């Protein structure tokens, strides 16, 4: 389907280093990680969603 969905239950906050991945958010937010992503989404609540990966 199109949907997707970055869980932070897999990877904290706590768990981001040489593992670096661009992500473009539906706010057109340009995150480096999941953790990165994760973070902005507690910004937003739970509002926040993916648009695509990579960088916006």
């Amino acid at each position: 389907l199109a949907a997707v969905s970055v869980d932070c239950s897999e990877y904290p906050k706590d768990a981001c280093t040489l593992e670096y991945r661009p992500l473009c958010g539906s706010d057109n937010k340009t995150y480096g990680n999941k953790c990165n992503f994760c973070n902005a989404v507690v910004e937003s609540n739970g509002t926040l969603t993916l648009s695509h990966f990579g960088k916006c």
